[PDB]
């Protein structure tokens, strides 16, 4: 591509998704072009990219070094950057072990679990056109019992596939973030999920992740 | 195990879920033992069971031929169950190839951008303390996304991941099937989604699949 990055990266400067994927682009050392879209333009609807993805969200990934084959959803572009491009296993489990079905096991209730939930609480909270205290509270709620979740796990061992940091740890950081500084009260986090709270704080201070969240922040 | 099966299933009658996983196990056919748990009971939130989730839902998975291997999230599960024990391919495709990771793609969009949205929906069109039709409308309209970055691609193309069915288009029935009878105006579906509701007809139609449905309007 023009741009000269092995992958384009469809993303947005906001929303956690695109920096879940981020995190992992950077993790392997991968290079990429991050193209940002404007959604109050809706570039995310428009037919350009609804050719890239259909559901026109993001992000989407294409891979110039691999025959520009493309792939969106946050969770299966991160397995296919690890799977390919991990072989080293710095961040992830080998295919075919039961290691790696953990693995997908814990990204899956991140992607259905920990993020359609969130963004629920996320839009009732600020976004919807009428406040309803009935649907806001539903979702804090659902915030909450998942980092609980969470803690019941965390508090028994070090990650979430035990043994070593990987992609499934990663995965929850963007969301999570955005929780802790504006979906819960402050200090609700560190208070009352105090094993998720040093995970998380712990995974943002891997030098490539603080680099992504640096980047993160200029884009604020 | 007592029951003598190679899986047990942890699942629920009503759910669509369980049944999710349960059309897969048979289209494999593969031999299971469904546990059916009682919600009012708060049979999913006792500690027996978070022992097997801690996020206590269902569905979750037993291999009695693995070592009591256990996997839960229901696309987790059913990529553990294509990936072991499908490696003649029926109704898969090889890991390790770009086809598996546009198969991980749609497995994703089914568990985080239909399962979720489809199921708030539910919630407050029916078990919701309070009507909201804000909410309610919210949901409504997501369905129809949905269906509509469905129709998109299955008026184009004849599977998800193209040339034969796979647990990709599987994975959709429940939720779908969910929406065509209670969530959407009767005939609103073969009418406005015509691609997808052949598609979805006819995978019921399926052998294994036609069983399951018969299991489930039994339990009912
Ligand atoms: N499952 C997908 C989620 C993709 C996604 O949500 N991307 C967002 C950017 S992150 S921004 C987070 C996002 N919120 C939104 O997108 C808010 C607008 C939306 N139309 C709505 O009405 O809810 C959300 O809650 N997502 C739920 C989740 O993460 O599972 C997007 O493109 N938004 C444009 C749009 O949809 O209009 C993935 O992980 O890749
Ligand atoms: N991502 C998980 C979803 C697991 C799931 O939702 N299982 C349900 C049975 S299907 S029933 C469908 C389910 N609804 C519910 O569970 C309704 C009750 C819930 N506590 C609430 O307040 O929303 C739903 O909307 N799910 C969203 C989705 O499919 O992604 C369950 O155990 N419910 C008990 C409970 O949570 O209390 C998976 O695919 O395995």
């Amino acid at each position: 591509m023009s741009h000269g990055k092995q992958f384009t990266l469809y993303t947005h400067k906001g929303g956690p998704n695109g920096w879940k994927v981020t995190i992992v682009l950077e993790e392997l050392g991968l290079t990429y072009e991050s193209i940002f879209l404007d959604f109050q333009k809706g570039e995310h609807k428009a037919p350009e990219y609804l050719k890239v993805n259909p559901n026109g969200r993001i992000p989407a990934l294409i891979d110039h070094k691999n025959n520009d084959y493309t792939v969106w959803e946050s969770n299966a572009i991160i397995q296919y950057l690890v799977d390919k491009y991990d072989k080293d296993r710095k961040v992830s489990v080998a295919p075919g072990t039961n290691e790696y079905y953990t693995q997908l096991q814990w990204l899956y209730f991140q992607a259905s679990g920990q993020g359609p939930y969130y963004g629920q609480a996320a839009w009732f909270s600020v976004y919807h056109p009428e406040k309803v205290p009935s649907a806001i509270e539903r979702y804090r709620n659902e915030i909450k019992r998942v980092l609980g979740v969470l803690e019941s796990v965390l508090s028994k061992q070090e990650f979430l596939v035990d043994g070593k940091a990987t992609v499934a740890d990663f995965s929850f950081l963007p969301w999570n973030e955005g929780a802790a500084k504006f979906l819960l009260e402050g200090s609700q986090f560190e208070e009352e999920f105090p094993a998720t709270a040093k995970w998380h704080k712990k995974l943002l201070e891997r030098p490539a992740i603080a680099k992504v969240w640096e980047e993160r922040a200029k884009v604020s």
